């Protein structure tokens, strides 16, 4: 009771929602351009009318002058101009285990309108309840990740996670759903909206819309004798520069076209492993001050400690690391 609410009180503290996800088979995220229309882009202006979206980070932005022979491909690969790039270092087929220290994914009994005595408790008997071990039961976690499957701990993960959350959604998500209005996608367009969109058939002004319109070839025209600063021209365009199209379809302000396809990313169950779960454990039998010294060494695999990041970013990829770790 002593030492134990005292186990409590240092294991909670540091690791109450740091969790280690494992994939059945290493399985990155597989395109290098990400289509996520839902989420609105950054905008012209200084001050954007939207706050930072952390899916900016990885926003392909269309620059309207460019040097004599530039492509897309030099700086953000096979990705559309005009949405995202994903980095090498986020889909790593060496990558085994996903760390994450983070209260984003439980599900509706986990608020901030209740007290941190409730949360707390309520976080410590569901931890208790739905693990063997420091393993957490398949009816924890989403049916998507596991067989059994039923939010007792984690929601299920929503087509907006990935602007504000990109990491967690590119590192857990098993199915790709891209979100999108630009033409061509599901083979609409401009001229078959008024057959493919059947709300459609001719109000607020983005109805019966498409956002990017499909131009043509990539290329770059130098029109004057400065080749360092010729005219860019790109696959698509945004014809009336517009910023929230997609974001407003998805959040369904009026008719008009949507493109969701589906691409299976990861196959079969995740385990998943409760870091506060391990530390309560093993500190019965190796101490309190060891067990904490060694998961915090854990949570630093990578040379950042994952702790000591914002909570809507703290999702990170581990190559065969060894968990539970030496105790000394
Ligand atoms: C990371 O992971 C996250 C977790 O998995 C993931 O989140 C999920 O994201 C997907 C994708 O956006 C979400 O699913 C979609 O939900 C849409 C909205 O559904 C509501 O509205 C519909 C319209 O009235 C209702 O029908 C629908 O009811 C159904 O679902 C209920 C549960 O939600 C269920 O209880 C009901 O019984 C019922 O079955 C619900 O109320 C939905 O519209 C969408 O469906 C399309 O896309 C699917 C995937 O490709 C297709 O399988 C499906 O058939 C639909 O495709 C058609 O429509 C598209 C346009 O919307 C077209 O592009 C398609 O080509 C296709 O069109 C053809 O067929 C039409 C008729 O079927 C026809 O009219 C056309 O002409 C054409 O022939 C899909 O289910 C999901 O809900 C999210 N999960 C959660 C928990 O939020 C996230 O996206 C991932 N993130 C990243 C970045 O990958
Ligand atoms: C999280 O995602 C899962 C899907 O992976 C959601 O579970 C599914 O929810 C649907 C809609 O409620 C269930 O469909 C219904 O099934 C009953 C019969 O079981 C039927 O009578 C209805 O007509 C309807 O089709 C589906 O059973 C269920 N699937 C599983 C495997 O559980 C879940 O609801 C989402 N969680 C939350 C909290 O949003
Ligand atoms: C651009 O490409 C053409 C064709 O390969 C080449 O001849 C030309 O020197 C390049 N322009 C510049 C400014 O390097
Ligand atoms: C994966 O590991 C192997 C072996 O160490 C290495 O050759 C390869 O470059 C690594 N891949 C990435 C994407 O870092
Ligand atoms: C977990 O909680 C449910 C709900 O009270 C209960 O039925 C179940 O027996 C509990 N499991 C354990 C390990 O006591
Ligand atoms: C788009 O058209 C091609 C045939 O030209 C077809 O194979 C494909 O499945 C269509 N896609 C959709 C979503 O309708
Ligand atoms: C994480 O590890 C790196 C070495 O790779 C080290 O420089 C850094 O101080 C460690 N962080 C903490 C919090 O100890």
């Amino acid at each position: 009771r002593d030492q134990e609410q005292y186990i409590h009180r240092k294991c909670y503290q540091e690791f109450a929602h740091c969790y280690l996800v494992k994939y059945k088979t290493p399985q990155p995220w597989p395109n290098e351009g990400l289509i996520a229309d839902q989420c609105p882009l950054p905008g012209l202006a200084d001050v954007s009318f939207y706050p930072y979206q952390a899916i900016w980070d990885y926003y392909a932005k269309i620059e309207n002058i460019r040097p004599a022979n530039w492509t897309s491909s030099k700086l953000y690969g096979k990705a559309r101009m005009g949405s995202y790039y994903i980095p090498k270092r986020l889909r790593n087929i060496n990558n085994t285990h996903i760390l994450f220290c983070s209260d984003v994914l439980y599900s509706k009994w986990y608020n901030l309108q209740n007290s941190i005595l409730q949360n707390e408790n309520e976080l410590t008997k569901r931890l208790s309840n739905l693990t063997i071990g420091n393993k957490l039961k398949n009816r924890a976690l989403p049916y998507e990740w596991a067989k059994g499957g039923l939010n007792r701990l984690f929601r299920n993960i929503s087509v907006l996670d990935v602007c504000s959350r990109p990491e967690m959604v590119l590192l857990l998500n098993k199915t790709y759903y891209t979100f999108s209005l630009w033409e061509g996608d599901c083979n609409i367009t401009r001229y078959n909206v008024n057959e493919t969109v059947p709300e459609c058939k001719d109000d607020h002004p983005y109805s019966c819309r498409l956002w990017r319109y499909r131009e043509g070839k990539e290329e770059v025209k130098c029109l004057t004798s400065d080749h360092t600063r010729c005219l860019y021209y790109p696959e698509y365009s945004n014809p009336e520069a517009l910023f929230d199209f997609g974001f407003l379809s998805y959040m369904r302000n009026f008719p008009g076209p949507q493109c969701i396809e589906s691409t299976s990313i990861r196959q079969q169950d995740y385990e998943v492993y409760s870091i506060y779960q391990e530390c309560k454990l093993a500190s019965k039998t190796y101490g309190i001050d060891s067990v904490l010294f060694s998961l915090k060494n854990f949570l630093n695999y990578t040379g950042k400690p994952v702790n000591e990041m914002p909570n809507a970013r703290a999702f990170v990829g581990l190559i065969d690391p060894k968990f539970p770790p030496t105790y000394p």
